[PDB]
């Protein structure tokens, strides 16, 4: 015995920490025998691991291995007959359990699967336990390795190695040996030959149902003869009988059909867009009311801001009293202002911020004066001490920094207040809930009122976006049919002119859709403008884009300048259409505009589908879509009412109408409703499966099928492969005929198609699935609650303040009332609700840890007795089954033992329930207190094969597999949706194991396709070839067929791919071995038997509960057969985006076969390009295009015989060819302006102003690449700059991209336009010229002569002033030049680091060049809410120094001192002595200009040193240009070169935070092309400055390489050389 004897001596270095350790060690050491040794060794290992894991959580180790019922019986708990469960550790305290089960899994797959299966089994116990007993916190402590705190982490690996050596040495079955071995390794792809592949007496039926007719060896002449006969039959039995699928256009017929479907004539709506739409009407009213027509105000705004700041601290632990106190302060200061200066209450208020009988208050609230004084009247007489102590409480244990010297303590003089109140009479708002047209005929206004309409729309949209900003946890003082007289309504203001302002009143807070009321105020007289209903988070696009849209509309109008008289009739209607789309955002408008695009495509060409017009019509609702549909259809009929092809100008009309049709990108894509979208997604997923008739209900999820399930699966598979070549009744049904597949495969095998199997490079080299997209899943919620409760329990070594909430905010958002407020204000409304639920759960758990009903007047008998027995616990008890009034009156129960007198904020344990109940009773929240009363009322009331799978045994590991499973699951999936503009797309999310298998098959298919040629899906070279071929074919005038295939996802089946792969051979490159595709076929079978989990929300909505087949199916399977369906397994799914490359390969093979057939039959030359969903076929025909209809119909028929049905959107013609949304016309390419403009105006994802500027720069570069304009990009630049400025960051010299740019986005990077912006700041370019000359001198000195080295780097990191003065003295200067250059300064807020700010992110969580390099080494949220989070987070203590402070505090330290050099660019550039008070936030702009110039010279040549010289065309002649850059930095610039110089210069930064996960340092250390020419200094500059980003541009591609521009802009460019 070599290792057996050593085993006893090796464990001698063990600490007998516990009694059980020694108790088992004495048994171990005194017992040596091969049969019992291994079992007790495993037991000891697992025991020590679990003991350490639990003792990390203050466990009470379960040594007797007893159930939970027995341990509840040991203490005093009634037995509710719970399921029998053995927990690893239990801890009873008070009336709560802490149950934890631990395990160890080396690989992530088993770790995740075990974690899910253990969390579910613990969670299934709490429903039964809480019904008649205690509530438990479940902990699951999983470890990925065996390390612990009891051993030195050196003995465990050695003992495991020797133990597995013993196991593999001596034995005593088949798979248990392999499972023991597999569970002890460390780390461990295809070639799974270790598997067993045991049959099940079922897969044979699969064999003769899938492979009964596949041979793949047919000869060629027989195929030719059969195809000839088939064509002869089709000519005279299907085509001449009118059963085709494609038809000629007949322009007049299409125009009549469009006019009949779009322009409603059966509708009662009038032809005035303003009258039908509410928002449109309000915009019109405000515009035409405005167009045709003092230090106290600053003091009031400042004190209002101070009041908001003091209210943000919530230092009163109550909501009513705080609001009353702030109201008292505001009214006291109002009477203090109005006591003197009698011309104030009517001058700077009626023209400022006040309305009829209402004053603005804290928290953006507007309150009536009479109600305010009435509420202040209360709390007096009963609490005379209410004021004084409050005045005394703001000085002690308070910030004690308040300017309320007299406005605070002052008792409000009610006589003067009531005098002010009676000075003006009631004109309260009305808030209209739930007719002669006088609208001045929009077509007949001047060119000035329209821009005013756009400006008004922008202002109102900004007001809505700001209405989103109100704090969610705010309640009104007094709460509230068709008309309601407002008294405590929220309001927002928007300015229009000197006197009149606009108010926007609303009553609710959050992101939901509301009803707003718009009022005006001219000179104190408050009028009514209107009331409407909208969702605020859908109005972000027009927030400032009042000039971008005007610019694009003017350009599109100018596009029609070939007829003076057509643009005059199409301009105003186009503007009205754009404005109507902006004011009426909905998905139906998007769908209609997409239908318009497809109609245009069909109209331009010559052949189109017979079932096209049925895909254009979208039903109209609310009469707000009828107006936009009428406008769009009228535009289309007014434009394309002429002939086709042969015309003086037709390409311009097509361009204009295509751009009009992409107006649907203006409307956002953000799911108007989430539950509705989930329901629609589930419907779209499940309708075809049940229509086909093969959808089974809940399987076993273990690889076991009953006789009925396998029978229905086999029947479905037979029906799939039961189509004949002759029948025409099945053209739209899924299924593939075996004969044509045999023909295609046999013809592919004998190298006859354009592709063949001569492949090289041989290919074989914890989210819960039933809710996806939910902000916080059940698993995360329970984990968080358990963690918080465990931390609380271990801290109590009771009493508990509210600071516990702070703890929760550590785990939701990643990072002391300031910290709590900053963390709280970063949560969205739904996240706030989830946080409140977690709060309640934790508080209830602790209250339980700490340890009357005959109040019947209208309930208890039927209300709460059935409400508690209703859905789960009262934590989800709806407030609608019980009325509000009865809730309030039932709460009138007196104070008793259930209550306690006093708020008692400190709250010692044992009174949590009573304390929260009393506190919530004091405030307005009554239903929460009712729930608390409910919960306090207790109204919720030696074999080695089976006895070894309990401790750490990885029983669920893959060892043997069958045809339907792998003994490790059934390849579970999930359902979700991905937003698009037209309609949402399916999305399948998979577990880890199924993700690995899909990745394996995906890699194999990707390799096989990469061998082939004609696919263009993940190979840009083939896409470029397709683009060039399309361009030349359209130029020549050949036939182009754009084929978009319908239902590609939910139709194809893994069985089709199984048959195709069974019939293929895929010959090896140089071996000709006929690769065996066994593993691929096994994985494809596993896909064939996959499981898709239905969303839990859809099940709940259909259970609780308009006709739909999905709903009737769900009810039919509800209890008629079994239980609620939760899993759906079927034949034809091919999860969308799961088998993408395999589908591409199949489509390529079938398309090549079809092209061969067309060449064989009609003697044409087809060439096809496929992208796995859409394809383009370019057909060159010998020897006017109406005799090719038969060929097109035959092609469609043959495609339908395979599983490749053609959608009606497909078009065949000769005018325009489409592929991947890139339309080509004879001569040029269509620009698609509006798509790019709408993209630029959208996706404003802001985290820092610099990053926002960079993203907008990239988007604008891509925009100007496709010939948009140079007058539109400036307006987007202004919009981004104004969005930055409005956020409070203040304007900065760098900021967003430059204003007033030129065509020179080409041959210029981000640095060049930064340099241009700085040069534009200085007018006479004197100091800029001097710095440029110094830069040229330094550049020449480093290029030749006195060649320098890394010594210069030592100067860069010192600072800004020192670096500039050192470089000036190196070039050569004196004190005068240095002291003159260092005069210009700009304020750098991020001087001592970065802005401290938290954004609206998702829950559960150094120079930037390091982060970019780290990113290179490796491998749902809306826009308005994100921007509001940005603006709100940049108003708190953000900038750091020394400590944090505001931005306005820093900017208030500057002095005006406008002497000579602070007026060339106000609020941007200052002089030195003007920044004496704030000097640490002051850096020279000339240093950044110097760095920009040097870096630009390093990158794109030396021509950036010269001086700019200004030079001494129908706006429609486009032409293409190339970049004209010259580089001097070894342009190839491969990888592993920057890191070499960084290691040379910054070893400490290379060692730490850089390359931990790096395994090829040998190449990067052996001077791999080290010591570059300029890279020594051209990398240090970016390390210090945060807005150059030259490294990120070094290792990238231009991404455009071409720019289409105008003759108008190239002649206005600036010459610099
Ligand atoms: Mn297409
Ligand atoms: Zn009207």
């Amino acid at each position: 015995d070599e290792y057996v004897q050593e085993l006893k001596g090796l464990i001698r270095k063990h600490i007998p920490e516990r009694c059980e350790f020694g108790h088992q060690k004495v048994t171990f050491l005194s017992q040596v025998h091969p049969s019992p040794l291994l079992t007790e060794g495993f037991k000891l290992l697992s025991s020590l691991v679990e003991l350490e894991s639990c003792e990390a959580h203050a466990c009470q180790a379960n040594t007797d291995q007893r159930f939970v019922d027995v341990i509840l019986s040991d203490n005093g708990i009634l037995c509710p007959t719970l399921p029998k469960v053995i927990p690893d550790g239990f801890k009873l305290t008070g009336k709560t359990l802490i149950l934890l089960e631990t395990f160890v899994r080396v690989n992530p797959d088993e770790f995740e699967k075990k974690w899910k299966a253990d969390m579910s089994k613990l969670l299934n116990l709490k429903h039964d336990l809480q019904k008649s007993g205690v509530t438990l916190v479940p902990i699951v402590d999983g470890r990925s390795n065996y390390n612990n705190r009891f051993v030195a982490d050196w003995v465990i690996e050695r003992i495991r190695w020797l133990l597995i050596e013993i196991l593999k040495a001596s034995k005593s079955e088949d798979q248990e040996y392999q499972r023991l071995i597999h569970s002890l390794s460390n780390v461990k792809l295809e070639n799974l030959e270790h598997l067993k592949r045991n049959s099940l007496d079922y897969d044979e039926r699969l064999n003769e149902s899938l492979f009964i007719g596949l041979k793949g060896d047919i000869r060629e002449s027989t195929v030719r003869e059969e195809l000839i006969k088939l064509k002869l039959w089709f000519k005279d039995e299907v085509f001449s009988k009118g059963l085709g699928k494609f038809k000629l256009t007949d322009r007049r017929e299409l125009l009549e059909s469009l006019s009949s479907l779009g322009a409603h004539l059966d509708s009662d709506v009038s032809s005035c867009p303003f009258c039908n739409n509410k928002l449109m009407e309000i915009v019109y009213n405000v515009t035409f009311s405005c167009v045709e027509r003092s230090n106290i105000e600053k003091h009031y705004l400042s004190v209002l801001s101070l009041c908001n700041k003091i209210k943000g601290l919530k230092v009163f632990n109550t909501r009513r009293n705080t609001l009353l106190f702030l109201d008292l302060i505001m009214v006291n200061l109002m009477v203090d202002i109005s006591d003197s200066c009698q011309d104030a209450i009517e001058s700077l208020r009626k023209s400022g911020l006040i309305v009829g009988q209402m004053v603005m208050l804290v928290n953006d609230r507007v309150l009536d004066i009479l109600e305010a004084v009435k509420l202040i009247r209360k709390k007096i007489g009963t609490n005379p001490n209410w004021v004084k102590n409050c005045s005394k409480i703001l000085e002690r244990s308070h910030p004690e920094i308040w300017h309320h010297l007299s406005t605070l303590i002052k008792q409000p003089d009610f006589n003067s207040l009531i005098s002010i109140a009676q000075h003006l009479v009631s004109d309260r708002p009305i808030m209209r809930y739930s007719k002669i047209c006088r609208h001045k005929l929009f077509q007949e206004m001047s060119s000035f009122e329209q821009m005013r309409l756009f400006k008004t729309l922008s202002s109102i949209s900004l007001s809505l976006i700001n209405s989103m900003k109100t704090s969610f946890s705010s309640r009104l003082l007094v709460n509230e049919f068709g008309n309601v007289r407002l008294r405590e309504c929220y309001a927002q203001r928007f300015y229009l002119a000197e006197s009149l302002v606009g108010f926007l009143f609303y009553q609710k807070t959050g992101e939901r859709s509301r009803c707003y009321s718009v009022y005006l105020s001219d000179n104190g007289v408050m009028s009514e403008q209107g009331s409407f209903y909208c969702d605020p988070k859908r109005f972000f696009l027009p927030v400032f884009s009042d000039e971008v849209l005007a610019g694009m509309c003017e350009e599109m109008t100018s596009w029609l300048d070939f007829d003076t008289g057509l643009m005059n009739d199409t301009g105003p209607i186009l503007r009205l259409l754009v404005l109507a789309i902006l004011c009426s955002p909905s998905k139906r408008n998007q769908t209609f505009l997409q239908g318009l695009r497809y109609f245009l495509m069909a109209f331009a060409n010559q052949i189109h589908h017979i079932d096209l017009t049925s895909k254009l019509v979208v039903e109209c609702k609310s009469s707000s879509e009828v107006v936009v549909q009428r406008l769009a259809v009228g535009l289309f009929i007014r434009l394309l009412s002429g002939e086709s092809d042969a015309s003086l100008f037709f390409s311009r009309r097509f361009k204009y109408l295509l751009n009009v049709s992409y107006l649907c990108h203006l409307i956002t894509k953000e799911t108007p409703d989430r539950l509705t979208d989930q329901i629609k997604c589930f419907e779209k997923f499940i309708e075809p499966k049940v229509k086909f008739g093969c959808a089974v209900v809940n399987p076993s999820l273990n690889g076991k099928l009953t006789v009925d399930q396998e029978d229905i699966m086999i029947n479905g598979l037979k029906k799939f492969f039961s189509k004949s070549l002759r029948d025409t009744e099945d053209v739209q049904t899924p299924g593939v005929c075996k004969e044509l597949l045999n023909y295609c495969v046999s013809l592919f095998n004998r190298g006859k198609l354009k592709v063949s199997g001569e492949l090289k490079n041989n290919p074989f080299r914890i989210p819960k699935l039933d809710e996806l997209g939910n902000i916080l899943s059940t698993y995360d919620k329970e984990k968080l609650v358990s963690a918080c409760v465990s931390s609380m329990a271990e801290r109590f070594k009771n009493l508990d303040p509210d600071s516990t909430d702070y703890l929760i905010l550590k785990n939701l958002t990643g990072l002391t009332q300031e910290e709590l407020s900053l963390m709280y204000e970063a949560l969205t409304e739904e996240q706030v609700e989830s946080f409140n639920e977690i709060k309640h759960d934790v508080q209830v758990a602790l209250a339980k840890m700490a340890d009357s009903p005959f109040g019947v007047m209208k309930e208890i008998r039927a209300e709460v007795s059935l409400h508690e027995v209703k859905d789960f616990d009262p934590d989800v008890l709806p407030p609608e089954v019980y009325k509000e009034l009865c809730d309030a009156v039932y709460k009138s129960s007196e104070k008793c033992n259930f209550f306690l007198e006093g708020v008692l904020d400190v709250c010692p344990l044992g009174l949590l329930l009573k304390n929260l109940t009393t506190s919530s009773y004091v405030d307005e929240e009554y239903f929460m207190c009712f729930k608390y009363l409910l919960i306090q009322g207790h109204f919720d009331q030696f074999t080695n094969a089976a006895l070894r799978n309990l401790c750490f045994y990885s029983e669920d590991s893959p060892t043997e597999f069958t045809s339907i499973s792998s003994n490790s699951g059934n390849l579970k999936f999930g359902l979700s949706y991905k937003e698009q503009v037209g309609s949402n797309r399916e999305l399948y999310v998979g577990d880890l194991n199924t993700k690995l298998m899909t990745r394996l098959v995906e890699d194999f298919s990707e390799a096989v396709g990469n061998s082939m040629k004609y696919t263009c899906l993940n190979s840009e070279k083939e896409f470029e070839r397709a683009i060039c071929d399309m361009k030349m074919a359209v130029n020549n005038g050949d036939l182009s067929c754009s084929y978009d295939h319908s239902k590609w996802g939910p139709t194809m089946s893994p069985a089709l791919f199984l048959a195709l792969l069974q019939m293929l051979e895929l010959r090896t490159p140089v071996d000709r071995s006929k690769i065996d595709l066994d593993s691929v076929k096994s994985i494809l079978k596993w896909h064939l038997h996959k499981v898709v989990e239905v969303p839990i929300n859809v099940a709940e909505a259909y259970c609780i509960g308009s006709t739909s087949l999905s709903e009737e199916f769900f009810h039919q399977t509800m209890q008629l057969n079994g239980q609620i369906p939760s899993h759906i397994m079927s034949v034809l799914d091919m999860g969308q985006g799961i088998l993408h490359n395999t589908s591409d390969l199949y489509g390529l093979i079938t398309e090549q076969f079809l092209c061969y057939a067309l060449d064989l039959l009609y003697d044409v030359i087809p060439v096809s390009y496929t992208s796995s969903d859409d394809q383009i076929t370019l057909i060159k025909t010998p020897s006017d295009a109406a005799e090719w209809l038969e060929m097109i119909c035959f092609h469609e028929f043959l495609s339908s015989k395979l599983n490749k049905f053609v959608s009606p959107k497909s078009v065949i013609g000769t005018f325009v060819a489409e592929f991947k949304s890139r339309f080509f016309v004879m001569g040029e390419e269509t620009p698609l302006l509006t798509k790019f403009v709408a993209a630029a105006l959208h996706n404003v994802k802001c985290k820092t102003p610099t990053q926002l500027s960079e993203t907008i720069d990239t988007i604008c570069d891509q925009c100007i690449a496709n010939g948009v304009s140079t007058k539109i990009v400036t307006r987007i630049s202004k919009r981004v700059n104004q969005l930055i400025r409005y956020s409070g960051y203040g304007e900065t010299p760098f900021g967003a991209i430059e204003d007033q740019d030129v065509k020179d986005w080409v041959d210029g990077s981000r640095g060049y336009r930064l340099q241009r912006k700085i040069e534009a700041i200085f007018h006479d370019d004197k100091e800029t010229s001097f710095i440029r000359n110094c830069a040229r001198k330094v550049f020449n000195d480093i290029k030749r002569g006195r060649i320098f080295e890394e010594n210069l780097i030592n100067l860069i990191g010192r600072g800004g002033d020192e670096a500039l003065t050192g470089f000036l003295q190196y070039a050569g200067c004196s004190e005068q030049e240095v002291n003159r250059v260092l005069n210009y300064r700009w304020v750098n807020l991020s001087s001592f680091g970065d802005l401290r700010l938290v954004l609206r992110t998702k829950l559960m969580t150094v120079p930037t060049l390091i982060k970019t390099l780290q990113s290179k080494l490796s491998r749902q949220s809306s826009v308005a809410s994100g921007f509001i989070g940005f603006c709100k987070s940049m108003g708190s203590k953000c900038v750091r120094d020394g400590g944090f402070l505001y931005i306005k505090e820093v900017y208030s330290g500057v002095s005006a001192c406008t002497c000579e050099i602070c007026a060339l660019k106000p609020k941007i550039i200052y002089c030195n002595n003007s920044l004496n008070k704030v000097s640490q936030f002051s850096k020279p702009i000339l240093w950044d200009y110097f760095s920009l110039v040097l870096t630009n010279a390093c990158e794109l040549g030396e021509w950036v040193f010269s001086t700019v010289k200004e030079p001494q065309n129908n706006q429609n002649f486009f032409w293409a240009v190339k970049p004209k850059v010259v580089r001097q930095i070894e342009d190839q610039l491969g990888m592993n070169h920057v890191l070499q110089s960084i290691r040379r210069n910054y070893p400490v930064l290379f060692d730490e935070h850089l390359t931990p996960f790096m395994n090829d340092l040998q190449v990067s250390r052996t001077m791999d092309s080290g010591r570059l020419k300029f890279l020594d200094v051209c990398i240090a500059l970016d390390m210090m400055n945060e807005n150059l980003g030259i490294i990120s541009h070094l290792l990238k591609t231009r991404d455009n390489s071409v720019y289409i521009v105008k003759q108008s802009d190239c002649a206005l460019a600036h010459i610099r050389q």
